């Protein structure tokens, strides 16, 4: 019964696993052909928590659903500018797309993926620092535009961990 | 009769047209010694409208009660380093030690006025395209912090047109 509060507050800790999470897997599936970023190997991170594992799990199961929104992520972000503005105007113009036909489980992995990508396009354009700043993109994003409250009604983040 | 909705959503206007007036009026104070932003000329305003008013009037008068909150903001923010990261972290604190005893008007004023120098210190330290996040910052911090929710309480960013 996690209230849309702290769905709202739980989703800072499923997107910096999730981001560890599918950064530790493409490093596993590309090698040396994976695209260098350790913002993401030292954020803060939880591995046995119960938002530890939902991150975790999304980033696996996100590995082979995901796979057709994300390669278009990164065509459609190579032409994105590494100031905060771009960065928040094009993150906004694609999350509100994504769920213009509302909101499925599919489309929350959707969304953390191209948190995960636009976090990695800026830092390789030299915007270094901004992790953190898209983690705030995709927490607030959930709550003002009511996913966690769409999360909350399915149970919270827990619910996840069946996909 | 504004809502705290429609009050959280006004700050983002009344926020830029302070950022405007008060730097107009620290040119007019300083001339060629006030410190240069372009970014605060050249941002989106509205003049007539009455948050185009409401941050004027606090511009101008923040001039005479603000100065010593700014005195220490300048100093204070010297050693701030321009990430978006570390923006966050200096804004989030201070933002939160402003309104630890509540929330008045001169603290309203003040927030919008660290606003204001945390912006010209990040640009000025090379950051260029984050006057946007600062107002995002503000807007944010208004909002969740009840804020919003104290001035709709007040008759809504109307009600400082008369101080
Ligand atoms: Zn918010």
């Amino acid at each position: 019964s996690a209230s849309e509060e702290q769905v709202a507050q739980d989703t800072e800790e499923v997107f910096r696993s999730y981001v560890f999470y599918r950064h530790q897997q493409e490093q596993e599936a590309e090698g040396v052909a994976a695209p260098a970023d350790p913002e993401m190997v030292t954020l803060p991170l939880q591995p046995s928590s119960t938002m530890g594992q939902v991150g975790r799990q999304l980033a696996i199961i996100g590995d082979d659903i995901n796979r057709r929104y994300d390669s278009e992520f990164q065509t459609m972000l190579q032409h994105l500018q590494p100031t905060a503005e771009n960065a928040y105007e094009y993150f906004t113009k694609i999350a509100t797309s994504l769920f213009e036909s509302g909101i499925n489980w599919g489309r929350v992995v959707a969304l953390l993926g191209f948190g995960y990508r636009l976090a990695l396009h800026v830092y390789q354009h030299g915007l270094t620092g901004f992790l953190g700043q898209v983690t705030r993109f995709v927490v607030d994003f959930m709550l003002h535009h009511c996913i966690a409250r769409w999360i909350a009604q399915r149970g919270g983040w827990v619910a996840a961990l069946n996909l």
